[PDB]
DNA sequence: CTTATGACAGCCGCG
DNA sequence: GCGGCTGTCATAAG
């Protein structure tokens, strides 16, 4: 079969590559690769090579890679463009693999591992690695085996060997419930000391060296730990053998609160599964712990255990190991579902990049564009440095805070790529400039037509509509491929078909990101602004077009139909369209959902396309790619007192949705956005009730809402203390910690954290509050034994019995209810023009 | 990343 | 004792 790369690395004048050969064998080669870069030349010099601007270029072959780099520096000094691909690994891959790469994952060693490190003094810092590794579970995808490394004697105790037999049994039988599917795939290896285990693991590693190395938190915990441990114990010469090319680099990552270290294992591609998940799941999760994610994904989670993990090895080593196995298998189970690694393998081979560069839209697009330009002898521009400079972005209408009985929303598809394509925005496409009228003038087609020669954007930009721009071409090609591969979604292969289609979608949605990123070879401020400013007029123009149409239809005049617009959406108030027929004519809920759907399809969408073809002519664009789809139809169930929907402000609304782009729901479902019910900081029991409140407001009406309040409020004190405790994340605890006490500016949760410490001071048993970790918070009644307004303890857990009974006694229900339930509700009912209790004076609603 | 809201913390000005 | 305000910190959804 066809050859394919595995990992590629540049070291000095060499390029080191692991690859699969003609006969499926994994192997390594060192190549003294000669790069070509390109300079500009006079018309005199005749060449096949031109830059994107059609300017002639000379191909400079270099004897070695350092030459090429030294040349880029020399060229930088003179002040002349050094164009071509500066990242020689990409160039090497483009040269070596000059075809559509077809890979076979059965020949790619994917490893999932986790370690366990008994640490009795807090989280074992990986860069310090000061505690013995007492378990490694390492899964090899080729052998389909779980290789379990068990330390039997540590500083923290001696233990019996782990039992597969006991592991297989049910929890009720004293078992660990390690699944049947993996019980015959475990290879158990106990060790008498830690050096014996680490050197046996290190051999194992050379024998079965990961191409893709993954798992949950490997890049931040497991890899740094193993590395520093081996390193500290055996010296760096030994730890480096953990890379196939024996080169490793320590890298520091700065962030919000501080910096961090990762080990770059040259010749391996590390795809931490936590990072694959956060990147490609597209579901903002309240927690990213393997336990929570595995629960959300598989309805099962990580193995359960009594007491702290720090005592588990001593207390129940049997479980401790089994828990190490289950956690590695959890990741595998999630990947069996979401397919992220396969999706990474697809993208990486499609772009011809190092697989790990799937985390970089920059690196991916750059390599994709470079290749297609290479195929036509074109020379990519030098990556110039650019001052990071904020430009305007998405437009968001101020909603008038109200209730909205019938709402119908619409959506522009793939707005930003669409605009790039519609206008022809690209570096080499810039054709000039035009005198900008205020954006409002363009919105109302009142400004003078920008140009009738060039494709225009309301930010003053003008583009050639005669040339086919590099970027719009590349984004058009990815669109066309999507269709193609989602056309084989008519025909085992309904797998490679999905991942191709999903990955084209990922590239499409990631392009604008890159184009706004200053380290993009094709970044251009004038252009990025052109995209966002065009989008800003697209949306408001169509807000105008929609109002005009519906006013004309309804015989109304100057009636605000479009109630809200967020980035690529418009939400349309369909009250009057309903009134045209009249409510009593509809027989059931489904009958008016029928009516609206029909009206949008037959009357609005034609008026919308009609409206956008006008904009296209006004701006003089290359082609018309502005297409809207009807998203939601929302309202109260027929013959009910329910309000249907409400907006409390920008990105703050609830809708009672009946139909999402064609799909008609059985029961109605609440689309809630921005409101406290969608907030992780909101207590469990309260999240549940605000949602009930919103359910009752939209579907049932005021008297129902009021009934639930009076009831929930009567019944608050009996709810579990953990369910009514608000969550928060603790950051810079020390930064506000002045001798155990809240210094200037100390935020509410951190104050609570210190109050806990004050009651914790001098306790081992007590679970300490980790800096950068989620914390429960609870208000305390005035004059309490902890001497503060609040207390805050670690989340996901019950509070220590050393203070628990005094917390429960002193916690301020009144201040808790008002702060977490009532105030947010008053929020919603105020907007929806509703009362959550009777006899509320009408006069509150005024600024008297 | 940016667009945007909310919980709180001092600060200010007020007989 | 407190509303109007600028600021830090949290979280949301593209
Ligand atoms: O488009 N391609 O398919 C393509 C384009 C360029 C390619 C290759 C394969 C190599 N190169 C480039 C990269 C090198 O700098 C130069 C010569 O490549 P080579 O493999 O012929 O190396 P030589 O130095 O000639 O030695 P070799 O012939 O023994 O490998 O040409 C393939
Ligand atoms: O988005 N921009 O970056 C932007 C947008 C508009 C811009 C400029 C710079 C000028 N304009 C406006 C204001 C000018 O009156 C008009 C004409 O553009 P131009 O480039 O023709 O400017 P001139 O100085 O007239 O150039 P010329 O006399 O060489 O044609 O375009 C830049």
């Amino acid at each position: 079969m066809k050859e394919f790369y595995l990992t590629v690395e540049q070291i000095g004048d060499s390029i080191f590559e692991r690859y699969i050969d003609s006969n499926g064998r994994e192997r390594t080669r060192e190549v003294e690769y000669k790069p070509s870069l390109f300079a500009h030349c006079p018309e005199s010099q005749a060449t096949k090579y031109f830059d994107i601007y059609g300017k002639p270029c000379t191909r400079k072959l270099f004897a070695n890679m350092r030459d090429a780099s030294q040349w880029i520096k020399r060229m930088e000094d003179i002040g002349l463009e050094a164009l071509g691909m500066d990242d020689f690994k990409l160039a090497y891959l483009s040269d070596t693999y000059n075809y559509e790469i077809k890979y076979d994952h059965t020949k790619i060693r994917v490893a999932n591992f986790d370690i366990e490190v008994t640490s009795p003094d807090g989280f074992p810092e990986p860069s310090q690695a000061k505690h013995p590794i007492d378990a490694i579970t390492h899964y090899d995808s080729i052998d389909d085996r779980f290789y379990v490394f068990d330390l039997l004697n540590s500083p923290y105790g001696n233990v019996e060997e782990w039992s597969i037999e006991i592991a297989a049994k049910l929890q009720e039988q004293g078992g660990d419930e390690v699944p049947s599917e993996i019980i015959d795939k475990i290879i158990y290896m106990p060790f008498d000391n830690e050096k014996e285990l680490l050197m046996e693991y290190l051999n194992f590693w050379q024998q079965k060296t990961p191409v893709i190395l993954t798992g949950w938190n490997v890049e931040s915990f497991a890899i740094p730990y193993v590395y520093n441990r081996i390193k500290n114990i055996f010296g760096e010469s030994t730890a480096k053998r953990l890379s196939p090319h024996r080169k490793t680099r320590v890298k520091v990552i700065e962030n919000m609160y501080g910096s961090r270290e990762i080990i770059t294992l040259f010749g391996i591609s590390v795809l931490d599964y936590i990072d694959l998940y956060k990147k490609f799941s597209f579901t903002n999760q309240p927690s990213y712990s393997l336990d929570y994610i595995s629960e959300f994904e598989l309805n099962v989670g990580k193995l359960k255990y009594d007491g702290p993990i720090s005592k588990l090895r001593e207390s129940n080593h049997q479980r401790y190991i089994s828990y190490n196995i289950i956690a590695v298998y959890r990741v595998l189970q999630i990947d069996a579902k979401r397919q992220f690694i396969n999706l990474s393998l697809d993208m990486g081979y499609y772009a011809k990049i190092q697989i790990q560069s799937v985390f970089s839209p920059i690196k991916t697009w750059d390599a994709i564009i470079f290749n297609s330009l290479k195929e036509q002898n074109k020379v990519i521009p030098q990556g110039r440095s650019h001052p990071v400079q904020p430009y305007p972005g998405a437009f968001v209408k101020e909603p008038i805070p109200n209730r909205y009985k019938y709402v119908m929303s619409f959506d522009l598809t793939s707005l930003y790529p669409s605009i790039i394509r519609q206008v022809n925005i690209s570096p080499e496409t810039i054709a000039g400039t035009f005198k900008v009228a205020p954006l409002h003038d363009y919105i109302n087609a009142v400004a003078e037509r920008p140009s009738d020669v060039y494709s225009c954007s309301p930010n003053g930009m003008m583009y050639y509509k005669d040339r086919d721009g590099v970027v719009p071409t590349e984004i058009t090609k990815v669109f066309n491929q999507r269709k193609e591969h989602k056309g084989y979604m008519l025909a085992r292969t309904e797998v490679a078909g999905m991942t191709a289609q999903i990955n084209r979608k990922l590239l499409i949605n990631s392009l604008y990101g890159a184009l706004g990123n200053v380290w993009f070879r094709y970044y251009d401020l004038r252009n990025a602004t052109a995209i966002t400013t065009f989008g800003q007029m697209a949306l408001q123009w169509i807000e105008r077009k929609v109002n005009e149409y519906l006013n004309e239809v309804c015989g109304t005049e100057g009636e605000a139909f479009v109630l809200y617009g967020d980035t690529d959406s418009i939400y349309v108030s369909a009250d009057k369209i309903i009134d045209k027929v009249g409510e009593s004519k509809f027989r059931d809920t489904n009958h008016w959902v029928d009516f609206l759907d029909k009206f949008a399809r037959e009357r609005m969408e034609p008026a919308i396309d009609r409206g956008f073809r006008e904009m296209c002519e006004y701006m003089n664009n290359k082609q018309h790619l502005m297409f809207m789809d009807r998203e939601a139809i929302a309202g109260p169930p027929l013959g009910s007192k329910g309000i249907g929907g409400f907006w409390t402000g920008k990105k703050r609304y609830a809708l009672n949705v009946w139909d999402m782009e064609g799909t008609r729901y059985a029961e109605p479902k609440l689309k809630i956005m921005g409101l406290e019910t969608q907030k992780s900081s909101t207590p469990k029991a309260v999240q549940k009730a605000l949602k009930e409140c919103i359910r009752r407001m939209l579907q049932e009406g005021e008297e129902s809402l009021q009934e639930y309040f009076k009831e929930f409020e009567k019944e608050f004190r009996q709810l579990n203390y953990i369910s009514i405790a608000s969550v928060s994340s603790a950051n810079n605890i020390a930064k506000y910690d002045v001798g155990g006490f809240p210094g200037p500016k100390c935020p509410f949760h951190i104050r609570g954290i210190l109050t806990y410490n004050r009651a914790i001071k001098g306790n081992i048993d007590a679970p300490q509050v980790v800096e950068g970790e989620k914390v429960y918070v609870l208000p305390l009644r005035e004059g309490n034994p902890f001497g503060d307004k609040c207390i805050a303890w670690p989340s996901g857990t019950e509070i220590t019995d050393l203070i628990k009974d005094d917390v429960l006694h002193w916690m301020d229900y009144t201040v808790l209810l008002e702060k977490t339930f009532i105030k947010p509700l008053e929020g919603f009912t105020s907007a929806a023009k509703l009362d959550y209790e009777k006899k509320a004076s009408l006069f509150d609603m005024f600024d008297f």
